[PDB]
């Protein structure tokens, strides 16, 4: 079964790209990352630094997750990144995605041994 480090990789890790999304990148993404399978995922960010990078953000500036629980880190380096977000005129199954890419710093949720990220909870 997926484990929750797996699932956000797939769900957020694009180290391949620098960022050169083109607009084409959401569209194509969301699906091949099967995150347009049961429904269109309304929002989802991809990370374009690699892995080692980002899981070190889990030992970095820890700050208060969204919904309160107190286990989020803030990367100190603005990191690439691609946000995702549905279209208005966007009917499953065909989800439509406008697909920006930005360089902020992120936030993600860490659990587990080793403590890894499992959630992206922002970008700042
Ligand atoms: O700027 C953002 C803000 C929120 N998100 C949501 C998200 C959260 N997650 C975490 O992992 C998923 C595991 O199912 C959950 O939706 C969420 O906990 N995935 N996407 C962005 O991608 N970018």
């Amino acid at each position: 079964k997926e484990t929750a480090a797996a699932k956000f990789e797939r769900q957020h890790m694009d180290s391949s790209t620098s960022a050169a999304s083109s607009s084409n990148y959401c569209n194509q993404m969301m699906k091949s990352r099967n995150l347009t399978k049961d429904r269109c995922k309304p929002v989802n960010t991809f990370v374009h630094e690699s892995l080692a990078d980002v899981q070190a953000v889990c030992s970095q500036k820890n700050v208060a997750c969204k919904n309160g629980q107190t286990n989020c880190y803030q990367s100190y380096s603005t990191m690439s990144i691609t946000d995702c977000r549905e279209t208005g005129s966007s009917k499953y199954p065909n989800c439509a995605y406008k697909t920006t890419q930005a360089n902020k710093h992120i936030i993600v949720a860490c659990e587990g041994n080793p403590y890894v990220p499992v959630h992206f909870d922002a970008s700042v």
